[PDB]
């Protein structure tokens, strides 16, 4: 359709605008003293949440340019929490600092790329300097430190963590389930956890958070890529005629006839979800035997001559329940036949020895570590079905948060760490000058997620960063109680992952917005 | 419906406006130092972009007049690309400066065929020009060189052309797939492409470069001209029995009944593509034969009173996989019959050695070429899905750089042959003066691109301009590292093919344009 | 009255478009290829003209904000020319400059005071530099270059200002005259001049210049300040009996009834200029005696007991011709008594003798040089009235260009020399990045008049200014002749002190301006 074209300072007070709406609306709610956010409904009455992410989720803005600046920093800063579980309104906040300054500066004359350099040089070196400060997270003391501090300081939710990363690994595969009374329950199980997702976000049960549970489904392994339901009706008839839902793992659905049916038919008369098989190439293959082994059925290759037109019931394997997500597939309690699991485990693992080479070790023994590892089951118990849900869902929030804290370590929370690593980089120069504001523009944005914090707590934000800049190490603001000290024995911290995370894919977008000289978009 | 109409200068100021508003949209990516250009998407987040084609690509004007101005020259200039692999946005952006120049000089009173004939002109000698200052690219060591370059300096790239292209010849057809793992695979097999692209551009499937790929398709071979889906039904019936795509070559579709069906019903059903057999005449039914012999199946010609309606699955032949596109299909495994397809290749040669004329065996050996040529297919392996994914995506670009590099050489990129090639013609002239400010016209045009790509780095483009064409030879400026230096040793190059077809083209609208009195159009 | 008050960046776009407009109007006349300006005029037919001075007193905004900043840069502009006798229009094209880069650095949020000094320093090194590439003009020689260069090339001005400086000294009085016939007449005469202008504006004279001639007036010397005209009355009857013209050296005279009629009333009547005594305290009376026996009049003091109501006409002196205008008052013949002359002039030099301190022989000697050194008169000879009008007006400009180079020097014109200078300051620093920002500002501005005047010329600006400043001394570019070359060797300079008071005065109000945060105006 006509298009409405913009260029230069004009694409980008409007983009800054669309920004502006969105990072304001979202950082009201940032830190302790964060304040509430009305959502309507035409459901019923308004929400009222602090919750930044659903607030983000709301903004969408009149003005098509303006809506544009809004949903480019979404986009990014979701990836945030994508890959961090954390970071989303932080990686909005330090957006809206970079791309109001940067463009500031663009305005003023100064080159884009440049200072586009000097931005993701500051960054490059401040993850380092991150890196440095933080604070490792291996012991058990310490996973459950992290563990109830992300749990509201609950104890035993520590202790779960902590439990259940010794029984499988700190690497290892662990799910949350509704306990069967008021103790906890813990046991690893024949499962196995893949990266890959949803072929279809429709695919979402009842699991609000953007997952699908399926209990006892029939898995599907076809390394075949399906697009057309025809050769594939007698299984899922018998598949309905069993009551159980069912996971397909093919090589891909295709939006044809299988993923248009299996979505838009399938929406009350059957479960089912679909999900690629893992990896590429001939690996892929290896891996849907190790899940074929797993869940106890069988493979259908059109290079042995299956046909997925005969496929029975019987090649179908079965697991107790099945979780998927927007790019992961948890086979909770595969139906597989011990002994056979352990043939193929012991199998690869010759394998493994007689590897020509680092790359097939590697992936041999990713394989194995897959089928002998096993899923650490959690089962959070309580006194009332309430407070039993609402637990699990600490439980599982604890769970992620500690995990990202093994990875990377732990960092001095309350916007204290970014704006320690920055007044490091004070005497940090690029190629030139323009390049050199650049990396000012991103010091300066790294000051303002504890300022947004400070400012909710009705205290003045420039004089508490002052301060907080003059200390050193840990040293910063608790916003909770008010007082000065040291994050880390205060107790407030967050995974290094996160503020990382945060600081990157803010820096991404702010990098590409700052970049940008022309904007295209439908006339209204 | 009743037309609005315009005539001279009108038309012209429309027809400028809306070049100036494709033009500029498009060449703000230009250079090393490209800016980014956002695309709103109602799918979901808008798009940032560097990628000149996909700007083009949504640029439709309000003022039905001006859009006018703006399709004529996307039109054209995706002529380049087209032939080129590249040249679109160069294209675009020297299209816009002749025509910028040239409408001013038509107001000023001048001629407007004399000017069109003086642009002619220029561009004839600077065609010449290119020709002469090309660096031809036929050794093994130069087409690696080349390659690399193209892949952003990864010499595994353009090792993997270089050989592709010894083991098939430098015109050889080379197709490149995805990998079965790490290491990278070559294997010739038994093919042949020829210039027929898709009938309907709806035909297009999930490769996003505008080609439809089909695995394991049945190839359907009628030298009639289909029209309705009547006498077809049963084979359709048949093929969707079995499952797999369909490719129909015959003489040609037409959308009465069948190309109406097969795109308009055929959304999801069934996988199907038609094209035009190729060639005329005689030649046709021959061909059509070679492609039957090739991928096994039988051709169905009325003339021996073949009847669609009882064509079966065994008359239909088959290939590992079908690649359509625009202007070429591409027939990468045949399943043919080794024998067979040697016995044709050796019946066709005997009647070469019995021509009785250059033409007979000039097209003769044109057929033997194709299927004695085989196809080679290049399979990117690497160490994870995307990294083979993007490093499969570099193998085409660099492979198609490559190609344009064999045919007509390689030359100073940045810009800098077009402005090479003008400072020679200083002294050109024409019939007469109108002619002479034509010839002017392209001179200053070709300076363009260059201009634009320093205008991006944020340099003086009137002063690297002037310096550059002070110089001589491949002279000119690095704008990736800001110095001036030897384009061709600094490996800043394109091929002679792209940045010749670019400038023709652009002549040809602007020439069309410059002499255009009327416009015609629907009122809004 | 009610007032329209603006604030920061609102004030700052108004300011800007006003002295945008003023010096967009004013600088196409700038160069040898300056382009005219058309004037209307309600009085016949509109003026076309080039000079920019002209062009700047008819500009009046509407906008009453824009008009302010419009207004500025034309006030403080006009002291340049004032000052040097010349760079009005320099000073204008500057200050646009200085002006626009510097609210553009203030709206990208430097601190404007910094900003400020920054351009401040780089003037006063940038001046530094002038001085020392300065090119002295002492010898007659050179005088006498100097001044056929500013007569446009005319040998006989050069001489005459050459003879007349070298009869009464490079810094004595000299005056241009209608001549007799057609050869040209010098002759030193009993005169004196001292700094001290017009009371009243409204006292022009028949000379366009901005000045006011006096054809044998009464000197009337009055020590007291006259404010009404009652007790002067007698004198002016007196006067008028004689039908001559008068002037009035008081101490001050007051526009309550004595400037009021003087002006008012006497605006055909009678011919009467008004200016102050010179000096102040006990010089201003010791001076007025000087003048008095110059004149061969006395002065009334009421310490004597003087009364201007019996101020005869003996109490008058007389000259044969007084010049005064803005800041000066030239006695050209007074009618003095020779030995009564050398009799003062002898009392002063045994006063110096006798001086007890450096200040007072200073000062004492300054009085004997007015009295004892004459003024040279300049009697303008031709063929016809017309020419010799003509090369009168030659000869009052080469005087002023030339005495402004005796006194500091000449440079390369054409706007090379300050983008000399500017080359040379390229490593210039200051207390921090704002004032860095700010030198940068102010040497780039260095470089708008040369690239104005390459810009009427047609010729690209940015590589003219590049290669002159590649270049080095005084090396420049040509603009009459449209060559590069040396500026001194092919004729083409400025006096170092017109080119300095440009620079000065435009970064004054460039300065103020930028500093400038609120603007207060009566509402339209």
């Amino acid at each position: 359709a006509a298009k409405d074209v913009k260029f230069g300072n004009d694409a980008g007070v409007k983009m800054l605008r669309g920004v502006n709406v969105l990072a304001d609306a979202v950082k009201v709610t940032l830190g302790p003293k964060g304040r509430n956010v009305v959502l309507d409904k035409s459901f019923g009455a308004p929400t009222i949440t602090k919750d930044g992410v659903s607030v983000a989720r709301e903004i969408e803005l009149e003005d098509k340019f303006e809506n544009m600046g809004a949903q480019m920093v979404k986009e990014v800063a979701s990836k945030a929490n994508d890959a961090a579980g954390d970071g989303t309104t932080t990686a909005t906040v330090l957006a809206q600092a970079i791309i109001t300054e940067g463009l500031k500066a663009v305005a003023a004359g100064m080159n884009p790329m440049d200072l586009k350099r000097g931005i993701d040089k500051a960054v490059t070196v401040a993850v380092e300097e991150l890196k440095a400060l933080s604070v490792p997270c291996s012991d058990s003391k310490a996973i459950a430190q992290v563990g109830t501090i992300s749990a509201n300081s609950d104890e035993t939710v520590g202790k779960l963590i902590a439990e259940a990363m010794d029984k499988v690994g700190k690497e290892g595969v662990i799910t949350v389930e509704d306990g069967t009374g008021l103790q906890d329950e813990l046991d690893v199980v024949e499962g196995m956890q893949f990266d890959r997702g949803y072929l279809s976000p429709y695919f979402i049960n009842k699991p609000e958070t953007g997952a699908v549970e399926l209990e006892s489904p029939f898995i599907l392994l076809a390394d075949k890529k399906i697009s057309n339901i025809r050769e594939m009706l007698p299984v899922l008839e018998a598949v309905a005629k069993a009551g159980k839902p069912l996971l397909i793992i093919a090589e891909d659905v295709e939006g044809e006839a299988l993923a248009t049916a299996v979505v838009n038919t399938i929406r009350g008369i059957v479960k089912v979800a679909a999900v690629k098989a893992p990896g590429f190439g001939d690996r892929r293959k290896a891996m849907l035997q190790d899940i074929a082994t797993l869940t106890g059925g069988t493979v259908i290759s059109e290079e042995i001559g299956m046909e997925l037109e005969k496929a029975t019931l019987e090649d179908l394997g079965q697991a107790k329940r099945v979780v998927i997500n927007k790019d992961t597939t948890t086979i909770i309690d595969g139906v597989g036949e011990e002994a056979a699991i352990q043939g193929r485990v012991a199998q690869i693992r010759q394998q493994i020895e007689e590897a020509t080479s680092d790359y097939d070790r590697e992936k041999l023994q990713e394989r194995v570590a897959k089928l002998a590892g096993g899923v650490a089951v959690i089962k959070v118990g309580a006194a009332t079905e309430v407070e039993m849900k609402e637990k699990k869902a600490r439980v599982e929030d604890a769970l992620h948060a500690t995990r990202a804290a093994v990875e990377e370590g732990v960092v001095a929370g309350g916007g204290v760490a970014l704006i320690r690593v920055a007044s490091k980089l004070a005497d940090l120069r690029g190629q030139n000058e323009d390049q050199n504001v650049g990396i000012k523009v991103a010091l300066r944005a790294m000051e303002a997620p504890l300022r947004q914090i400070v400012l909710n707590c009705g205290e003045e934000p420039s004089v508490v960063a002052n301060t907080v800049k003059g200390g050193d190490g840990n040293y910063g603001y608790n916003a909770a109680t008010e007082e000065y000290g040291n994050m880390i024995d205060m107790g407030i911290l967050d995974p290094t992952k996160v503020t990382r995370s945060a600081l990157q894919y803010a820096a991404s977008v702010a990098g590409l917005m700052i970049t940008t000289e022309c904007m295209v978009t439908d006339l209204p």
